[PDB]
């Protein structure tokens, strides 16, 4: 299909194209994309459905791989949807988000096969020699396939096991970031399977990632998610980093974003 990731351009011509006239928003989002052109030079639009956030992010990140992380090394990964499903028969409620080839017979085996995809792209990508050749790969993962809805599926079900992860730490008593005391304390939320059940079951499918949910999204790929809020541009959270206080060897994807459903790609030489 067609890219998912349109191809680069400037980022104040891009400005100047979305933002006319005199109103006080567009005024602020000028100021923005300003700010951003300060350490980027061009913009990549990423594909506004339901899935924005989670394309922008993976995107980015696996665009800049260079090595494959450890918990992509982790052999446990793909002995996680079963170890999951088996213990929690109710992430049999998992809407699907693409048709999966009829090898596949359980939703355990679906699972396993979009970890193993995602691995394996990401995996392929890092012993690439050349950063142009990771950019030609990138570029073709995400061309609107089945492929790129597959690397969806797995990231979401590592957002559930992580949430899993931090609900259990939490009833243990054990130490928690606040995120997570936020995460489920929303009523629609208040335990993994409401999260699975009435937001990331509709993620994709009728809305995308909650504010909230860009920690989670964060914790379940190691990856530091720096957002420039351009809707927040006045204000201290002009840019959010996600997690706050996250380890030093994660790596960071920036992303920018006008609105909560929409994550552009800020890049440069
Ligand atoms: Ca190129
Ligand atoms: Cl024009």
């Amino acid at each position: 299909g067609p890219l998912s990731v349109a191809p680069e351009m400037d980022i104040m011509d891009y400005c100047k194209k979305e933002w006319r006239g005199n109103t006080q928003k567009a005024t602020c989002m000028k100021m923005g994309y300003e700010e951003v052109s300060q350490k980027f030079t061009s913009i990549r639009r990423v594909r506004g459905d339901n899935y924005c956030a989670l394309r922008a992010t993976l995107f980015q990140a696996m665009s800049q791989a260079v090595g494959l992380p450890p918990w992509l090394q982790d052999p446990e990964l793909m002995l996680l949807p079963e170890k999951l499903i088996s213990k929690y028969n109710w992430i049999k409620q998992w809407k699907l988000g693409l048709k999966f080839d009829g090898k596949n017979e359980d939703l355990v085996d679906k699972i396993k096969e979009s970890l193993t995809l995602l691995r394996k792209k990401w995996a392929g990508l890092a012993e690439m020699r050349t950063a142009e050749a990771r950019q030609i790969a990138c570029d073709e993962l995400f061309t609107n396939e089945a492929e790129e809805y597959s690397l969806y599926e797995a990231v979401k079900f590592l957002m559930l096991n992580r949430a899993i992860e931090l609900y259990n730490d939490k009833e243990k008593g054990k130490e928690v970031p606040f995120f997570s005391v936020l995460l489920f304390a929303r009523d629609t939320s208040n335990d993994p399977g409401q999260l699975l059940r009435n937001h990331l079951n509709q993620v994709g499918h009728t809305g995308g990632l909650e504010q909230v949910e860009m920690f989670l999204l964060a914790y379940a790929v190691r990856h530091t998610i720096q957002v420039y809020r351009l809707s927040k541009y006045n204000t201290e959270e002009f840019i959010t980093v996600y997690p706050t206080d996250p380890p030093k060897d994660w790596p960071v994807v920036t992303l920018i974003a006008e609105d909560d459903r929409h994550y552009n790609i800020p890049v440069r030489v």
